[PDB]
């Protein structure tokens, strides 16, 4: 774990690292949301901004000391504030960001700017090409709805990494904290899907818990199947 | 009603000149026949259908009314969300050879809700209104996603030509005591997505839904003030 600022900075693999960066919650402090940044050959890039700007900011300037590669883009995993909270600072710096479509129409009733570009998905799940071209080792897929409607997930290519994002929770969770934009009557089958869409991945990185084993995938499933 | 019209167990409604309502019944125990409707559009030389009936035989009969009463080919369907009233007939559109289409994410949700898929993917931009390239040569047809509400796939049709737009089972009428949402329903969005569904078709002075006969706007304002309840 490497501080730099008030975020935390963590290598998971040779080109792969998870930002987390925390915020001060009525009556619970420093709640923690991971993403990741990865190193694509002469490029750096970005799954999902920090809570602020001025936290995303940082993301962007512990980028350029420890890699010092220009950031080529940006993928945000869902319209909540964890999220999509930092837009401004990605376009600030003149970063391409792309969202799902439906989560850029969420954005402004979310309070949060939309990204720039609007991922589609096909019926399978898969993000359509023609939307997410150049992405190098993301490979973005739609899972269904389950922590939201719009909750997307990535596979890091070549790594035993996938991040789930909010959808899935660590084998320790107690609960899925789903709200009234999570559809309880998909969660678990999304999640199983996300699993069954990266069935070589051995690092599940999440939101809101340290990297698990794909036990997190299952363990989420199974909370779901109680929500039906 | 005086001008409605039978075809076995299916009841139909012109509302406008080139536009029909197609009413098909599922009895549901304990409650017994519930109505859901969906839409019927000549287009020229084509007819064009909104949703399937609740079964395909149901929906055979609407094909084989539309041949008796309009007598032009069927080029066409869209249904607007992966539930039974919506998408229980895709097998008898697709034996009648009829080109069908859905939002991606319907046909994602069809094989999990024991539905067939679409033939065809709708997607769309990030102010609601669809990718016309995923979309060709709907005539009249204008396919607006209004975000979450009552399903996460739920999408509307504004009808060119016409004062009438079609909110699927997202707008209830304006008598509606509840809305009737399960755990697939956004009740954090669906106020605002009623809304938008308003706001895409603005000039729509009538309002077709699955669940209650046509309605003016006051279905559109009744339905966002019951979800604004749920938030
Ligand atoms: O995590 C998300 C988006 S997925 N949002 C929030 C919003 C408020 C919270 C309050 C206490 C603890 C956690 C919280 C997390
Ligand atoms: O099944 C669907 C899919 S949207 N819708 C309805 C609509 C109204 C109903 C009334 C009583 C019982 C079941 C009902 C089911
Ligand atoms: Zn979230
Ligand atoms: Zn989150
Ligand atoms: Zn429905
Ligand atoms: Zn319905």
């Amino acid at each position: 774990d490497q501080r730099f600022g008030d975020l935390v900075f963590r290598q998971l693999a040779p080109n792969v690292w998870q930002h987390t960066s925390y915020l001060d919650m009525p009556g619970f402090g420093a709640v923690a949301s991971n993403g990741l940044i990865v190193r694509d050959g002469g490029r750096v890039l970005v799954v999902d901004t920090a809570w602020t700007d001025d936290q995303t900011a940082q993301i962007l300037n512990w980028i350029k000391q420890e890699i010092n590669l220009p950031v080529a883009l940006a993928v945000v995993t869902h319209a909540h504030q964890d999220k999509m909270g930092g837009m401004d600072a990605l376009h600030a710096a003149g970063i391409a960001t792309y969202a799902n479509a439906l989560s850029n129409q969420l954005a402004p009733q979310e309070g949060m700017v939309a990204a720039q570009h609007s991922l589609t998905f096909a019926a399978n799940g898969w993000v359509e090409p023609a939307t997410a071209p150049n992405f190098g080792p993301l490979k973005v897929f739609y899972p269904g709805p389950g922590h939201t409607s719009d909750n997307i997930t990535v596979g890091i290519d070549g790594t035993d990494i996938a991040f789930g994002g909010c959808l899935i929770k660590d084998s320790k969770a107690k609960s899925l904290g789903n709200l009234g934009d999570a559809d309880t009557e998909h969660y678990a089958a999304s999640a199983r899907a996300f699993g069954a869409a990266f069935p070589k991945a051995s690092m599940i990185v999440m939101s809101h818990s340290a990297p698990d084993s794909r036990a997190a995938i299952t363990h989420t499933a199974r909370m779901a199947d109680k929500l039906r």
